[PDB]
C-alpha cells in the first residue's frame, strides 16, 4: 500500500499515481482545494450530496 493505494492518496476523491507520488482531483463540480487534496464543491447542489435542505 504506497500512494493511492495507502488510503487513497489522502484524496477525498479521484487518486493518480502521476510517474510516482499521488495526484487528486475532483469529479464536475468540484474544485480541487489549495491541499491539492480536498474537493470543494463549486455549487448550492453539488454531485454525490446527499441534500439537508
Amino acid at each position: 500500500r504506497k500512494l493511492c493505494s495507502l488510503d487513497n492518496g489522502d484524496c477525498d476523491q479521484f487518486c493518480h499515481e502521476e510517474q510516482n507520488s499521488v495526484v487528486c482531483s475532483c469529479a464536475r463540480g468540484y474544485t480541487l482545494a489549495d491541499n491539492g487534496k480536498a474537493c470543494i464543491p463549486t455549487g448550492p447542489y453539488p454531485c454525490g450530496k446527499q441534500t439537508l435542505e
